[PDB]
This record gives structure tokens, C-alpha cells and sequence, in this order.
């Protein structure tokens, strides 16, 4: 329950989101997350690299953009994107109830006009950051 407790501490202004891995909750941050404000640990970086741009038979990405896992997911309707975000990450980082409110069509957090969704904030330079990340 480390990720949940740490996100709660972020909300209570007792912790900077840059100091936690937003994917798994590890405090062993080794880089800035390339897509969102917040940290990332080296294990999650490796997972992100290995899971990036793998696709299920429905044509959408296999693995949640944030935690690299997921079962029930929100799926981006932008065909140039095709990303998925699991309901657990959305309820944690956007906030309680956000996932079931996000369920037409749906542009994901990387594609929408707004970049701030609760504690989830899209990085300005994310396309170029991905180039450096990969
Ligand atoms: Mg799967
Ligand atoms: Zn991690
Ligand atoms: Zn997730
Ligand atoms: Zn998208």
C-alpha cells in the first residue's frame, strides 16, 4: 500500500510527487517520469521500456501507461495514440471516482486539451522526453 500512502502524503502537502515513483510507489526514484510530473524508479523504467508499444488483439496498448499493468482500462480514442490507463491509477492519481466518470469518445490524458487532472500533470516536453527516454 506504499503508492496509496505516498499519494495521500502528496495531497496532504507532506511529500513532493517528484520524490515518489508514480508507477509503483518506490522511493528509489532514479529519473523523472517522462510523461507526467512525478518520479520513476529504475525497475519501472525497465518495465516501461519492455512494455512500451505492445498491443493486444483489440488494437489498443497492452499495458497501462502509468503502472505498466492493468486489467480494466480506459482506452484512448485517438488512433494515433491507442494508450490505455488502468482504473486503479486513475482513481489514485486523478482522484476517487475519476475512472468511472471517465467512462464518449474519450481522449486520454496525453491527448486532451487540458494537461492537469488532479495530481496527474502532463509534462510539457513529453514527446521529446520520450526520445531521450528510449
Ligand atoms: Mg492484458
Ligand atoms: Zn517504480
Ligand atoms: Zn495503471
Ligand atoms: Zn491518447
Amino acid at each position: 500500500g506504499s503508492r496509496e500512502r505516498l499519494v495521500y502524503e502528496v495531497r496532504q502537502k507532506c511529500r513532493n510527487i517528484e520524490d515518489i515513483c508514480i508507477s509503483c510507489g518506490s522511493l528509489n526514484v532514479t529519473l523523472e517520469h517522462p510523461l507526467f510530473v512525478g518520479g520513476m524508479c529504475q525497475n519501472c523504467k525497465n518495465c516501461f521500456l519492455e512494455c512500451a508499444y505492445q498491443y493486444d488483439d483489440d488494437g489498443y496498448q497492452s499495458y497501462c501507461t502509468i503502472c505498466c499493468g492493468g486489467r480494466e482500462v480506459l482506452m484512448c480514442g485517438n488512433n494515433n495514440c491507442c494508450r490505455c490507463f488502468c482504473v486503479e491509477c486513475v482513481d489514485l492519481l486523478v482522484g476517487p471516482g475519476a475512472a468511472q466518470a471517465a467512462i464518449d469518445p474519450w481522449n486520454c490524458y496525453m491527448c486532451g486539451h487540458k494537461g492537469t487532472y488532479g495530481l496527474l500533470r502532463r509534462r510539457e516536453d513529453w514527446p521529446s522526453r520520450l526520445q531521450m527516454f528510449f
